[PDB]
């Protein structure tokens, strides 16, 4: 029964090695790479600092110009705010002002289509009250029945021990006498294989 | 503030960055290796099967021999399958019978030491069965005691849902209620937030 | 051998066993639990969508009409848009083109000192650009060294490839070839097979 | 706008806690059970070593016990097992010899049709070695067109590196003149958004 199915013999030791072998690529190229490219970008980033630092209070220098400027500007600038400040404040606050004869306004004309709901929910809030609250009671009287119906059961298996207990317990006890065995002859049982092909074929 | 912080923006964007250029690597090296390498594999499986159709004929009209002739070979074989299993089967007995009687020799033979140790291990053998017993009475004793704590302190934490009741209701009540609500305008809304941001720094 | 051995048998089908007949615990207590709990809770709130439907007439018919009013609020107020909108115009100028002109005064007020530390930088600005330059050409120049590594050994190991093609087609010869099958039988092959367990211990 | 969407406040506060609060049940059972259950049990297992302990010598005694018994058997039987051991032998021997016979027969008969195929065959095996491998040499030949085609993408990227370090190397040096910035006034900012609203409304 020629096995010519070795067709993976053919195609692995051709093709397989070529690929699988050709992995010393990432190998000498990669490693060589990353190690010489961030191997020189390590000795750059920390010859860079040294730059950095004999600049950096140098530099420095004029960041408390910046300062300098800056303070100054925010002097000029500084009284024109209050101008609009204040300045605004004002008509902002004179308006709310002007703006309260919206209240006996908008609220006394409201108020009563307001109303309307009070009157027209009032009912129903009675009514889910009634309805939502007498829930809960079904949930405690509810949870006594199903703690009632556990305890009997956890009970119960306290008790369930005593008789599970006791046949389990002739096991060990008496294990020291049936440890009978089955004893093979062995060779005899070579007979009882055998003889059985003679039959079987 | 870190205008040199860009450093960091050239030492990534030019050694890190060639090197995923370098991707390609896996794009037309390792993609156009596998793809010729198991592509032409390909083509090249489709042969064993093509053969495989010419080679089965001759195969065949040979498998279809091969047996024809085998049958020679077994049929001028069978008559010793007797010549053999005659003197098998009469050797069989002498074994299973004259074998039979030692097989209770010691059937018997270590039944006694057995018996004997059965004793010898039976005051053990019961220290403990008594022993666990009494042992597994106090689990079961001091079990349903902690179980009455659970029972307990359930019973309490079921009356204290009475209690977490009537919030909720007041809650009920509220949420069902009006909504007054009270009316500015984008535009005032607008001179809040405005003069808001007038006298931050 | 241990007969004894199950004592571990008799430990483990009584302590951890009676656990798993509280495994309903989670089945009676708890599942009951959840189930009431939130199946109710399911019943609950039907209700909020019910009362919903008989709510929503109101809260319409209440709806439509605040917007009527609202209205009137919105209209009524309008005019102030304009009060307001042309004082604030007015000053937008006052402050886009008073201010306007310290805007610049900084604006080159800066730029001085830019221009100075420009300089002031402008060495070390390039001792770096000049230093990673010519560091960067020794990347380029000893890459392709390392380069010609991953070429010199691919050239190789691809010449290594007309070596390992000519063992596999002899083994292509022979997979081929015929096959003598050699011919016992099973009555054989269990004589053999037979007399080799008969002489073990 | 009555936020009623609260039903998840009905629920929560109601049915929520009944469950995560009811949690002191693992606690207070559980681990108070497996706290006692194993915890008896480690005092039980090693309340048994002892006794195991006190025995095992003595019961050793036993197992030299069946030691001798053993023995003695292994006795008895051991020439019913020459008898059938090179009982056995002979009659395989004889066997094989009187089938060689089959040899010339067997051998002498098939010999020729199984040449049929080494005929039938050796066509196919020229014809395919001649084929397979030829595909071989076209991985040799194609291994270096993808390698050329590689090692010339390779040599670009290090040359295109030169056209782009330089363009990238005017960000820094010269960074530290446009650090120029937006300077938003800010409160200004303020009325960029305020004027806007009266009209967008």
């Amino acid at each position: 029964m020629l096995k010519l199915l070795d067709n993976w013999d053919s195609v692995t030791s051709t093709f397989s090695k070529l690929r699988e072998q050709l992995g010393p690529v990432t190998q000498e190229f990669w490693d060589n790479l990353e190690k010489e490219t961030e191997g020189l970008r390590q000795e750059m980033s920390k010859d860079l600092e040294e730059v950095k630092a004999k600049v950096q209070p140098y530099l420095d220098d004029f960041q408390k110009k910046w300062q300098e400027e800056m303070e100054l500007y925010r002097q000029k600038v500084e009284p024109l705010r209050a101008e609009l400040q204040e300045g605004a404040r004002q008509k902002l606050h004179e308006l709310q002002e002007k703006l309260s004869p919206l209240g006996e306004e908008m609220r006394d004309r409201a108020r009563a289509h307001v109303d309307a709901l009070r009157t027209h929910l009032a009912p129903y809030s009675d009514e889910l009250r009634q309805r939502l609250a007498a829930r809960l009671e079904a949930l405690k009287e509810n949870g006594g029945a199903r703690l009632a119906e556990y305890h009997a059961k956890a009970t119960e298996h306290l008790s369930t021990l005593s008789e599970k207990a006791k046949p389990a317990l002739e096991d060990l006890r008496q294990g020291l006498l049936p440890v009978l065995e089955s004893f093979k002859v062995s060779f005899l049982s070579a007979l009882e294989e055998y003889t059985k092909k003679l039959n079987t074929q």
